[PDB]
């Protein structure tokens, strides 16, 4: 079937929040990236992980994906930094509706209330001076009948 | 080769610690899942994903995933909440018997003391006011 | 191809990474070596290192070296209050022929502090048992 990795190098200021008012609407967080994908099979689920180094002081990292042509996120996921950079995570099985190439955005910002730095420290410099690698993989896989 | 993932979107106080002296029975933490997967291959190992979102005042999460037959668990992982929600992870390979349907149950609680609870905010209410979706995966391998 | 590292002993992870050694091979302190074989040509390892780390108030670092390099090709971050946490490492690497070829994994604390693996904070078993922290090597083919 299909393997996809999206590495993201860029460092991006997340100023973009989530609140309860935004999170189930196309508004919150910030976008860090795009990515298109194509089941190459019927009936399979796309395994997603969004591996995302960020920084905050201290507070929640949200994380949405959203499916192009959605109105709101179909997966949502939550990670936490003190003021040093940390991995913040997205995990989601998506079922398959086909082989149409479809493309998904991630969103990251801060819960409620924080700027989120991503690929970068809580103030925006390079963390040890360097570029980061974030990291966004699809795999797809046919999930099993239980008899 | 079998995948299977386990969606789990319920609000679950976990009341039960993980103790030094319960970390190795069956009595640790709060059940929060049960699956049923069925390995194609013998001589397999699935690759199991636990990633839970979690709060908890200031302190440490457990997690355990508990083989059914077992009388301990058979994989212990390591999280953390400052009071805000964060992702509880356990990752572990696990080797497999034959082809018959084994059942395990994943367990989250505390690490010695303190409430976790699992999709909601350290009081039980919605994260922003809405549902919350942890997953529990597993992914049938073979190793080399 | 699939490969599983457990890693299990409880280590002191004194190595520091700063910004003048996270580009060389001395950050860091090495908890495992691993090596692969790919078996398909044109494919990648899928790396997942997940690693139980403790270390007072601060940051983690790890970073996966192949043998060979100057340098890590792949760096993660972790966080520990105090009490023990997963650090993890998720990285796609491109396989370029089917020769084995070895991999070291390197934590340490964030420009100070010392990390421990596998441990409490103070070297002590966590919840009195070993624990394991795991490194695998999915072979997958890309699009
Ligand atoms: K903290």
């Amino acid at each position: 079937k299909a393997f996809n990795n999206f590495p993201i190098t860029n460092k991006i200021q997340c100023n973009g929040l989530f609140t309860p008012s935004n999170i189930e609407t196309l508004l919150g967080g910030t976008e860090i990236g795009k990515f298109t994908v194509t089941p190459k099979s019927s009936g399979s689920m796309f395994l997603v992980s969004a591996d995302i180094i960020a920084s905050r002081m201290e507070g929640g990292v949200v994380l949405a994906l959203v499916r192009e042509g959605d109105s709101k996120p179909c997966a949502i996921s939550y990670g936490y930094s003190s003021g040093v950079p940390n991995l913040c995570s997205l995990r989601t099985s998506i079922t398959n509706t086909g082989l149409t190439p479809t493309t998904y955005s991630l969103r990251v910002g801060g819960l409620e209330s924080g700027v989120v730095w991503v690929n970068a420290l809580s103030n925006g410099n390079d963390i040890l001076g360097i570029t980061n690698t974030s990291n966004v993989s699809f795999l797809e896989v046919i999930p099993q009948t239980n008899a």
